[PDB]
Parts: structure tokens; sequence; C-alpha cells
């Protein structure tokens, strides 16, 4: 889960 994983989330502040 990308959006559940901080590095895969914080770098993606548009969707997450």
């Amino acid at each position: 889960g990308c959006c559940s994983d901080p590095p895969c989330r914080n770098k993606h502040p548009d969707l997450c």
C-alpha cells in the first residue's frame, strides 16, 4: 500500500 506507506505517501501530497 503506497498511500499507506509514509515515503510512498509524503512524496505524493496530491492524492495523499
